[PDB]
């Protein structure tokens, strides 16, 4: 099936297009191509600094009647400098204005860590420490719930939340809406079996980010493990006459995850969508899982003192 049922009653496409690092001058066309090819889910964020350009693409394809707004599943995220109760709606509205939408299908707390509000995404003190905010995730969550009740977003969720942090939301006094989604890093070198079982058991859908290992992340090193070039994964792909990226996308799909590979390359945007015509075997799946190295690609601030750092 192409969509998975969320705990808010809505269906979410299990394949979406990532937009982190997609240059502002390239992402409009990337998203137009993605919609032409059949993508219906776009993963966005204010912090990606390209929501205006994404929104241009969405608007043109709505205009062209290639798609209807109800068929689209548009996701964005609340950046760390806006965890304060009084700033959340403003943040959402800015995202909505840039995307040129009147609602979001899903809005996530991007990271559990709140940062000092200001123009800066990563406000630091004179020593280079990130300056935290004194807001806790449970009041942030209340503010996310208001957005549902105001009609700005159809669903709310979390991202980069660990087991204990998800549990705190679930156990919030006066919890009104459960998180629909936890969007986390997930691929064969970081399989996250425990976290995914815990979320899925609570009816929380998991989205796998960086499914190709984010080879374009700015802090990558040439020496780094490479999923795309792992000969073992190469082998499985060849067995199925698919590419290694297609296997890497199909893999979380069969774990009942949502997955959001990023590309601005039209041929890859198309290739990445052609993952509904083959099946990995249970053995292929277990073998892929066996490659876990607990290797996390996307996380800076590893030495942060932030009380809500999720990866200790
Ligand atoms: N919640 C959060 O904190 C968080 C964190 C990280 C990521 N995410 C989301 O998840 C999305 C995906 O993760 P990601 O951007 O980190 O990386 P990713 O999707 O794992 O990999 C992106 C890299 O793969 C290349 N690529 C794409 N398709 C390919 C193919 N078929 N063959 C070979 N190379 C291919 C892309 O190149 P080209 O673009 O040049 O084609 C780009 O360099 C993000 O864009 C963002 O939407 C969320
Ligand atoms: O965010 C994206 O989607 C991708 C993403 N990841 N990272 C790595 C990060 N490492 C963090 C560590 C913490 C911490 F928990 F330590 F405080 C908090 C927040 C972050 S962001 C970035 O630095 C970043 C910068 C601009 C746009 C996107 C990103």
């Amino acid at each position: 099936a192409s969509r998975i049922l969320l705990n808010n009653g809505a269906k979410m496409p299990i394949l979406g297009l990532g937009t982190w690092k997609s240059p502002p001058g390239q992402v409009t066309e990337a998203v137009k191509v993605a919609i032409d090819v059949g993508y219906r889910h776009i993963d966005c964020a204010h912090v990606y600094q390209n929501e205006n350009e994404v929104g241009v693409a969405i608007q043109e394809k709505l205009r062209e009647q290639v798609v209807k707004r109800e068929e689209l599943f548009i996701v964005s995220k609340l950046w760390c400098t806006y965890h304060e109760k009084g700033l959340v709606k403003g943040a959402c509205q800015k995202t909505l204005s840039d995307l040129k939408l009147d609602y979001l299908d899903l809005y996530l707390i991007h990271w559990p860590t709140g940062f000092k509000p200001g123009k800066e995404f990563f406000p630091l003190d004179e020593s280079g420490n990130v300056v935290p905010s004194d807001t806790n995730i449970l009041d942030t969550w209340a503010a996310m719930e208001e957005l549902v009740d105001e009609g700005l977003v159809k669903a709310i969720g979390i991202s980069n939340f660990n087991h204990l942090q998800v549990e705190m939301i679930l156990n919030k006094p006066g919890l009104k809406y459960k998180p629909a989604v936890n969007q986390i890093e997930c691929h064969p070198y970081l399989t996250q079996e425990k976290l995914i079982q815990y979320c899925q058991s609570k009816g929380i859908v998991v989205t796998a980010y960086s499914p190709l290992g984010s080879p374009d992340r700015p802090w990558a090193k040439p020496e780094d493990p490479s999923l795309l070039e792992d000969p073992r994964i190469k082998a499985i792909a060849a067995k199925h006459n698919k590419t290694t990226a297609q296997v890497l996308i199909r893999f979380p799909m069969q774990r009942n995850l949502v997955v959001i590979p990023k590309s601005v390359t039209p041929e890859r945007i198309a290739e990445n969508f052609k993952v509904f015509d083959f099946e990995l075997s249970s053995q292929d799946m277990t073998t892929l899982l066996s490659y876990n190295r607990n290797w996390r690609v996307c996380a800076l601030l590893r030495d942060t003192s932030h009380k809500d750092y999720p990866f200790h």
